[PDB]
């Protein structure tokens, strides 16, 4: 049916776009460094963050978030290639890879 891959430590690696338009949201994780989490409106960028994260249990660990700091936690998503799926979190929905 939706047979999705194992999420690990190197297909995740690079940007995840949605589109655009209106409100949209854009995400990097690098491999041997950080992720960093964007939110726009229309044609204005409106947030940054980055995180480190770790790949320890086929989801995404979060625990050094900045500038507000927040909780460690871990975050349900499936891959495949070129969509991610997240289910939880600031970024869940849909996106495509941008690279």
């Amino acid at each position: 049916g939706e047979d999705w891959t194992e999420l690990n430590s190197n297909n995740i690696i690079g940007y995840w776009s949605t589109g655009i338009e209106g409100t949209h949201k854009l995400l990097s994780f690098d491999e041997d460094g950080t992720g960093s989490f964007g939110i726009y409106s229309n044609a204005t960028p409106i947030s940054f963050q980055m995180f480190d994260y770790k790949i320890e249990e086929g989801r995404i660990y979060i625990y050094d978030v900045y500038p507000d700091e927040k909780t460690p936690y871990y975050l349900d998503c499936k891959i495949s290639g070129t969509t991610l799926k997240v289910e939880t979190g600031s970024e869940a929905g849909t996106y495509k890879k941008q690279k």
